[PDB]
């Protein structure tokens, strides 16, 4: 599923994002545009060291979710990764929330030190009503 902004802005908001681990809402979708485009089927392979990135957050493999083939991963947030590829972004929620309870919080993605830190992050929830 594509989401459009709003929507999925809404969604995050009714999923308790806000604030979650001192992240704003703002800097959720600043991060789930740049990684998929708000696209929940997003899947992308990293030749390099055999790791998926998958879904709406573009969770690594190594770490967070288990597809049986990547080399010495290990699946911290107890999940198989088809379920970071469902319409429904409960589980990729879920899992969004135990990655950033680690030291690194947000900055555990490059693409938000990137695209969204230092910046001004308003226009992603701008008329959304959240």
């Amino acid at each position: 599923k594509v989401f459009e902004r709003c929507e999925l802005a809404r969604t995050l908001k009714r999923l308790g994002m806000d604030g979650y681990r001192g992240i704003s809402l703002a800097n959720w979708m600043c991060l789930a545009k740049w990684e998929s485009g708000y696209n929940t089927r997003a899947t992308n392979y990293n030749a390099g060291d055999r790791s998926t990135d998958y879904g709406l957050f573009q969770i690594n493999s190594r770490y967070w979710c288990n597809d049986g083939k990547t080399p010495g991963a290990v699946n911290a947030c107890h999940l198989s990764c088809s379920a970071l590829l469902q319409d429904n972004i409960a589980d990729a929620v879920a899992c969004a929330k135990r990655v950033v309870r680690d030291p690194q919080g947000i900055r555990a993605w490059v693409a938000w030190r990137n695209r969204c830190q230092n910046r001004d992050v308003r226009q992603y929830v701008q008329g959304c009503g959240v």
